[PDB]
């Protein structure tokens, strides 16, 4: 039938609110919060901080902190987020320009 208003699922592009459930010597596992499908992300290394050097995830991130990612891809269970995309201040969509990787 003819009916959106999509809710269960996160929207790509979209931002939404999370938080650190555990910390990994690579990246930070982020569950996102109000959505029904209780869903949970993964953040790689370099989903936190600029084209740089990172150390560890420990300082960037800690366990059961508050904080802000977007919806990067969602595909059956694999949901990515990106946090360096949104600001840690007041959420802002920190990407002017992007391009598709893989179809």
């Amino acid at each position: 039938g003819s009916s959106g208003s999509s809710g269960e699922e996160p929207t790509i592009g979209d931002i939404y609110n999370g938080k650190v459930t555990s910390i990994m010597q690579f990246g930070c596992f982020v569950q996102l919060e109000g959505l029904r499908k209780r869903w949970e992300g993964l953040v790689h290394i370099s989903e936190l901080r600029r084209e740089g050097r990172v150390a560890n995830v420990a300082d960037v991130v800690s366990k059961g902190q508050r904080v802000k990612v977007k919806v990067l891809s969602f595909t059956g269970t694999k949901t990515s987020l990106s946090m360096k995309d949104v600001d840690q201040e007041t959420g802002e969509d920190l990407n002017p320009n992007r391009r598709r990787n893989l179809v």
